[PDB]
């Protein structure tokens, strides 16, 4: 057995983590729930969006599965994601990008993809801003160490060996960025060296962007820095319809959350009409980083075939089904 | 009439430059050319890459039209642009996405934005990259001024009113790195209010990717800083096939220079292959920024009808008509 931490959370939240659990009970994956509050039902009930509760449940059990959370605006409230992202040191964010059948389009399928973004530097760091007092020069910094793009460029390898995957491609800007980005790219070519079986591939920002336009199913998993990182998956997410159905995972060496990458859509929660293919997908990371892939892809599978069938999809993809009604008709797949 | 500065350039520059110096009389541009060299020719014969009789040419005539040209590798020779960029204050880096019919594809066409890269100050600086001598640490700065963010922007707003077009997208990251992006953000809607005709976007860079996979089409004119219009600008050229027929332009307030973003190709230098599309391109860009944008309309509708009949095209394109044929075809549609 093995236990994870699971959050509700806000809005459709409640419904699409009951359709996950069901599948991953049809799956057998052999796992047992621990209920932990966030977002705004942590707030009303416990006083805080994330309390020390539920970063203890964190703590212990190292996973986490997460639904969409409400953060109240005008009060000041810091970002849940960040403050775990600290908390955690969840330096590795992975982003999936999948084509699925009947899903909307850049159609032509074939993108099978995963986003490896160095979560903790790089230029995305609030130290080193500044404005000058008369407002006429600003500065931000960038930092790149050999310990943050070494674990970086590690898991990325590390993820392929555990999913079957056969190429990490190393994305960067170092002929221009020579000092930072030139780093990464020295610490990424040392890293690959101890996975032979894994090809490596070095290929510059700007060109990588164009072939992921002209032909993203030439990608296996992309590792690189945070600010480009960012970038990517988003472009990637626009390949295979957008965010409804995107999943996503925050890892870190004694923590990992996963997730769908949507919000809480509050006007249609408790009418059973949200989609739960995202935060199915993201289960279905959890599964790979707990060391199910078979299970994992199995989902994935059943998702595709669901998909093709038009059995019981929901009304953002033209269905008449529920949330647990497509759940139940992906479960019967399996 | 007016003097232009022209390079032809080395491999298939001579011959791309030779047609679209033909389809410029064509239109009766009223232009007259003074010849100078830059790349190998020069090398040869002048004893450097970029002679200062050709600076002063460039000096005296404030706009360039450029061929490809080739720079030696091993021998420590600088990039030509850069020198360029340098020399001249070249801060507007222009670039024209426009789908084209029978050229390759993501199609479906109706692409037909420009995107505008601030080219002097951000991420890319040389100044403040330094890494420790443990090779364990790296930094690297970006810097953003009210100067530089003004004319970029500016350069935008008039480049809308001068071409005809009707909205201006400025693309930031002012939520996370708010000193810089925030500050060039900040500019942008000070500079927005003086030009009330021309819609005003601020849009987020990853959200910005996305949305220009799913649909190109929303955008007309992007703005935004140094290493966000680098990629920006070959993700856009990954939408309409690619970078054999990108034009570009590098624009300061004294010199602007105009050309194709392709190399020499020497391996066909001389053989009447080369397609001049991505030349004549480039020219009609000249020829919106001297002030003639209904010739730079004229030559771009007369490429796209040619492209549609399919007469005289060269052979990258399916065709059996070389370099000067498909320059006459282009002519004859004026």
């Amino acid at each position: 057995t093995q236990t994870i931490t699971v959050i509700r959370g806000d809005g459709i939240g409640p419904e699409i983590m009951d359709a996950t659990l069901f599948v991953l009970d049809a799956l057998q994956a052999g796992l047992t729930y621990e209920y932990a509050d966030a977002g705004l039902v942590a707030l009303e009930k416990h006083g805080d969006l994330l309390p020390e509760s539920t970063l203890a449940s964190i703590t212990k059990n190292k996973v986490a599965l997460k639904s969409p959370l409400t953060t109240p605006v005008g009060e000041g409230f810091s970002s849940i994601n960040v403050a775990m992202r600290r908390k955690f040191d969840l330096y590795a964010n992975v982003r999936p990008a999948k084509s699925f059948p009947n899903t909307k389009s850049r159609f032509a399928d074939g993108v099978d993809l995963i986003t490896v973004r160095e979560n903790t530097e790089g230029a995305y760091l609030s130290e080193g801003q500044e404005v000058s007092a008369d407002g006429e020069v600003a500065v931000s910094g960038a930092r790149v160490t050999r310990k943050g793009s070494e674990r970086i460029v590690r898991y990325a390898f590390d993820l392929a060996r555990a999913t079957g995957r056969k190429k990490v491609t190393a994305v960067h800007k170092a002929n221009i960025i020579k000092s930072t980005s030139g780093l990464f790219l020295k610490v990424a070519r040392d890293v690959a060296t101890q996975y032979p079986e894994i090809e490596f591939q070095e290929m510059i920002v700007d060109n990588t962007c164009m072939q992921l336009v002209m032909r993203p199913e030439q990608f296996d998993i992309i590792v690189t820095t945070n600010l480009f990182g960012d970038i990517i998956s988003d472009l990637c997410a626009g390949l295979v319809g957008g965010l409804g159905l995107a999943p996503g995972a925050n890892i870190g060496v004694d923590a990992a959350i996963f997730e769908a990458v949507h919000g809480s859509a509050p006007d249609i929660a408790g009418q059973g009409k949200a989609n739960p293919c995202a935060l199915l997908l993201g289960a279905a990371q959890m599964l790979d980083h707990i060391g199910q892939p078979q299970n994992a892809e199995r989902l994935r599978e059943a998702i595709v075939a669901t998909l093709e069938a038009k059995d019981s999809l929901t009304p953002d993809l033209g269905g008449t089904g529920n949330t647990m009604g497509f759940a139940k008709a992906i479960a019967s797949r399996l």
